């Protein structure tokens, strides 16, 4: 499901090497490591982004995001 | 063949860690993970692209991108 | 605890491959090798950031850290 | 030998996953996977490369090259 | 000790691997394959570097660098 669509708020890069990122009020997390500088360049440019999860309560992991 | 040739209208990080765009209208993919990045900066700063591929149909995969 | 929170002034590649950064007056390093790419962004672009560790005097490690 | 100078014309990722450049006229290769983000970058910028090999005829390989 | 500090004038991707920075007129170089990227973005910024090593005259290897 689309899980949240919007800006991200802020990005962080957490102790056990996850990256989570604050989307229309909701945080999701992900241990994809490719996505970290790919979701930090999106919040630089202040560009939409899609969390895409089965789950999508707030503090729910993710691995797929569209860009735009 | 060039099967498509324009700017990125989306990106999207996919759940197999394959990398899709939308160019001209039509989507493909790629698992080169060398290309993720290079599409990403691509889409972020509007280079035209020229999506290389046997086929061209939306949904194919490809592996040759060329950046304008 | 938020240790610092503010523009990185310096970063600084050290000689065991750790990297260091000056935030609101004291320095903080980390060994977290994919920290080195989001840093240097987030000083590039005037990027607020906030170092969150347990050990917050000048000269203290860290592996966590927001993005505003 | 300095085989040529001048702006990066296009770019092209290839198959094989070697990286392509068009730099006055010629065409070069490189089997170095970083520098493909180094040469994308230039490209992005309009930086002039040098491209340094043994055998400069158009379609010969590199694995040097300076950025102005 | 401060070899050098100021603009980086050029860089220079090598054969072997190794990466090169021409700073204050001197020529300094690399084996850190984690520095290219930064190195390559301080020049492409404009940012001051400030090359650090016990060995300062032209044609010497670091492995230590202040970004500001
Ligand atoms: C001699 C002719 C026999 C049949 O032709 C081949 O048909 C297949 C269709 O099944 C074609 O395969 C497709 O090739 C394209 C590239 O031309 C894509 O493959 C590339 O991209 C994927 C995903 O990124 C992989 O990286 C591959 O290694 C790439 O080559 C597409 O996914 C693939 O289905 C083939 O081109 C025809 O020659
Ligand atoms: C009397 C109470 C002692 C027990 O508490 C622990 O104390 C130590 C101090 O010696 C704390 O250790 C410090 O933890 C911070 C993070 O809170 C830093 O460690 C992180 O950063 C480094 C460098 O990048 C490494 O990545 C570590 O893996 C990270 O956790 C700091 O460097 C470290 O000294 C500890 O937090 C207390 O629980
Ligand atoms: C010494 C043997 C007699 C002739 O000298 C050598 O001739 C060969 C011609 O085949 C030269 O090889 C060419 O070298 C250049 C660099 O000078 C290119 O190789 C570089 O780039 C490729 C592709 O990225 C690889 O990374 C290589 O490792 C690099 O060295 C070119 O592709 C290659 O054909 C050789 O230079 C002469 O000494
Ligand atoms: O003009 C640059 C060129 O770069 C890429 O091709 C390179 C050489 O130009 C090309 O001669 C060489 O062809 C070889 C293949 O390497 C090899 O895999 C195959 O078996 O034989 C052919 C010759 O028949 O390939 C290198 C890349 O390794 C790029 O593929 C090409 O489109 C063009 O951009
Ligand atoms: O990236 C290359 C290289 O950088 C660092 O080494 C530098 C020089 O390359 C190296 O020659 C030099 O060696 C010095 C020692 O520092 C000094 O203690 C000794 O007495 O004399 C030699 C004289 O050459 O060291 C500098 C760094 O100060 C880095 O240390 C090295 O690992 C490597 O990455
Ligand atoms: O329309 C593009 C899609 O690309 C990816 O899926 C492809 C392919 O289209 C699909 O049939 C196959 O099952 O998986 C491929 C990836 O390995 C994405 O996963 C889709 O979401 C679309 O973006
Ligand atoms: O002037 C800097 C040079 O850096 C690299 O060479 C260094 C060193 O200068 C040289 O003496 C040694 O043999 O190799 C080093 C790299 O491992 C480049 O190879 C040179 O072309 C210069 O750029």
């Amino acid at each position: 499901a689309d899980c949240a669509k919007g800006k991200i708020e802020f990005s962080k890069y957490n102790e056990d090497n996850t990256f989570t990122v604050k989307v229309s009020g909701r945080e999701y997390w992900t241990n994809r490591w490719n996505l970290q500088p790919l979701l930090q360049s999106a919040q630089l440019t202040g560009m939409t982004v899609t969390i895409i999860s089965n789950t999508c309560s707030s503090g729910s992991g993710f691995a797929e995001v569209q860009f735009n």
